[PDB]
Formats: structure tokens, sequence, C-alpha cells
């Protein structure tokens, strides 16, 4: 479901995508 395309992008900002 579409949540899986966002959630972390709002709930932090896609942590791990920065940090990786």
């Amino acid at each position: 479901g579409l949540f899986g395309a966002i959630a972390g992008f709002i709930e932090n900002g896609a942590e791990g995508m920065i940090d990786g």
C-alpha cells in the first residue's frame, strides 16, 4: 500500500538513505 512509499520519508526523512 502507498504508505510503504512514504512513511519513513515523513516520520523522519528516510533515515538510512542519508546515513548509508
